[PDB]
């Protein structure tokens, strides 16, 4: 039996309302459990979905050198791969393996209903509406190293800002542009901000194109027998049309907006 | 030194206007002739870049079951390495290796302008505005495939459609929606529709979203020590914001309209 790691993170991984009745993998519900019963179906095998302990993504501390979340569950041997949405990157493909993209995504503005904005150039040329993004991650780096105007300008912005327009997590950013009445933007990965949208009550929206492009990717150890047909199930299923129609059962089947 | 397979398409691989006084790489400019410029340097070889000599970009005959294009240089040990706009698919990375994706696209609707379409529900529901698609490869097969109601209907409409919607080349497609008066929409990859769109007589766009999403990678052979390397380089260009840079460089910089 293949044990795969996951996280607990809507739409992905989700505990069903009468989980406490039921047992194994069929305890959990979302876009990645569904895609792992394709995968493992497409591939041939048996498996035990299972939580990562930490409840993390994947990282690296930069002092003790030791990977935590899925990417540390992997290449310490807990388990022998993660079907979540894991970011493809230099630094986890140079200790793991990933599959081709399973879903795209990009940086991109979520702002409260009713806020006069409509991209990244309207926030750049304002200040009224202050604008951040986590305190750490793939999209702080993004502007803290683009050599784009735009993009550069809106950094040097969030550096200067007062109060602070960082937040320490997703659900804080997304809190943060809720109740600032409209003086708050956010910046973070589209997916969480289309899913966001869809959800009550209602009061958010992205705006405006991805700042930049980046996809989720099934990970698997080095050397792995998986890694392989995984790879080749994750292409299949999208040639099949399956990764769309699960993007669309998730985000927007499910609505409520 | 490395051999290079590419095709000459724009705007990723062009003779420059005085080539005849130059010699080597240097009488090619293109997005993808500074990405080769930009892989060999992190990974630290030297190349040559050759033109695939019968101009195809791989597809595997059904009778002879041969590999054409720059797979089939590839897959018989002809090249070490193809850098073009090659799409990641499940039949060639059952014979070939790709790096993570280097830009992403997806189907998409090439209109003259004023044509009253503006998705491809718009085009399933009509059949004053005939529509086409090249009379082979993916996209004419994603249509043949799709369970999608919408696609399968355009796919009945244009298998029946009199005279033939298809056509044998892209030039041919893009020429007919020109000279049809707004009578002919086509079907094509978003990254050539994007291109065509800044480029004069500037009487073509693109309308709608893609029908799917995939994405263009460099391939190596199976099994290449070449592949591990280009990889890791193609996500650290990406991180750095090179790839983004070298799309708006050839497709809006460089822009006509
Ligand atoms: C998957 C979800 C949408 C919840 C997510 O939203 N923001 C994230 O990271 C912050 P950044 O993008 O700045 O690294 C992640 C996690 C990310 N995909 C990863 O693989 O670490
Ligand atoms: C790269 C470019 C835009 C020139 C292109 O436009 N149409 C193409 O194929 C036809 P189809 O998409 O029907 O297979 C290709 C080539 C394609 N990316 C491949 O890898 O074969």
């Amino acid at each position: 039996t293949v044990v795969v790691t996951t996280i607990l993170e809507s739409p992905y991984v989700m505990m069903k309302k009468n989980h406490e009745m039921l047992e194994g993998n069929e305890r959990y519900e979302g876009y990645c459990v569904d895609l792992a019963a394709e995968i493992a179906k497409h591939c041939g095998f048996k498996y035990k979905l299972t939580i990562v302990g930490d409840g993390k993504y994947g990282a690296r501390d930069a002092d003790t050198k030791i990977w935590n979340g899925m990417v540390g569950e992997l290449v310490y041997g807990k388990a022998d791969i993660a079907i979540a949405p894991l970011t493809i990157t230099l630094v986890r493909e140079e200790v793991i393996d990933f599959s081709k993209p399973f879903m795209s995504l990009g940086i991109s503005i979520m702002i409260k209903k009713g806020t006069p904005i409509e991209s990244a150039e309207d926030l750049s040329k304002q200040t009224e509406i202050a604008y951040g993004t986590l305190d750490s991650g793939s999209t702080k780096e993004f502007f803290r190293r683009s050599k784009i105007a735009v993009f550069d300008k809106m950094w040097t912005y969030m550096r200067s800002a007062e109060p602070s327009v960082f937040v320490r997590t997703t659900a804080e950013g997304v809190a943060r542009v809720r109740k600032s009445k409209g003086k708050y933007a956010y910046l973070l990965e589209s997916t969480m901000n289309e899913y966001i949208e869809q959800r009550k009550p209602c009061d958010t929206m992205k705006v405006g194109g991805n700042l930049d492009s980046k996809g989720y990717g099934i990970a698997t150890p080095k050397g792995s027998s998986l890694g392989n047909a995984v790879n080749l199930a994750v292409l299949k299923l999208n040639e099949q049309g399956l990764l769309d129609k699960l993007k669309n059962k998730w985000w927007y089947d499910k609505g409520e907006c």
